């Protein structure tokens, strides 16, 4: 499907240990283009997954501090059930990769701005995708539930600006993400 080279923010979530990596069934996924920090901003969201009982794979600019360390605990005791992971690129880059997720797996990117909140975030936010694996360097959203017009409609965005494009470095990283999208399907 789409694979990115960001791995797991904790081993700690791992749960295939066979193959140092993280497997979730049919998981949520959370697209943030913020950093989190506080358990209490992550409630409503974790509360709706526990409610459809499914995973949690929360793929966000960061997750650290309070947050990641009461996710990696509750983890560890069977409390929760999610893995978290930090957002491919930086900048304007990572708010378009993370569009490029939303889009393969029917989700909505929260960034605050105005109506992106986390803390009002609703399953409909969430992407889905049948598993995802998560290792130390890549994290791997397979057959994501993403409809494939809009995947197609996306890849034909990119592709236009890849037209647009005027530097080899830009049409490198939009090509990038086209192959990820188009082969993600």
């Amino acid at each position: 499907g789409m694979q990115f080279d960001r791995g797991y923010l904790s081993p700690y979530f791992i749960n295939k240990p066979e193959t140092g990596a993280v497997e979730l069934e049919s998981p949520f996924i959370l697209l943030a283009d913020k950093k989190i920090s506080n358990i209490r901003e992550m409630l409503p969201v974790l509360e709706a997954v526990a409610k459809a009982g499914k995973p949690l794979l929360i793929i966000a600019e960061d997750v650290e501090g309070e947050a990641l360390a009461t996710l990696v605990v509750n983890t560890m005791r069977g409390i929760v059930k999610v893995a978290a992971v930090k957002a491919p690129g930086f900048g304007d880059r990572r708010k378009a990769m993370l569009q490029d997720i939303a889009t393969l797996t029917g989700g909505t990117v929260i960034s605050e701005e105005i109506g992106m909140e986390l803390e009002k975030a609703t399953l409909e936010d969430l992407g889905q995708a049948k598993r995802v694996v998560i290792n130390k360097d890549t994290t791997t959203i397979i057959d994501g539930v993403g409809e494939e017009a809009a995947i197609q409609g996306r890849v034909a965005q990119i592709r236009q600006q890849i037209e647009e494009a005027t530097s080899d470095y830009d049409r490198e990283k939009l090509q990038e993400r086209v192959a990820k999208l188009a082969g993600g399907v």
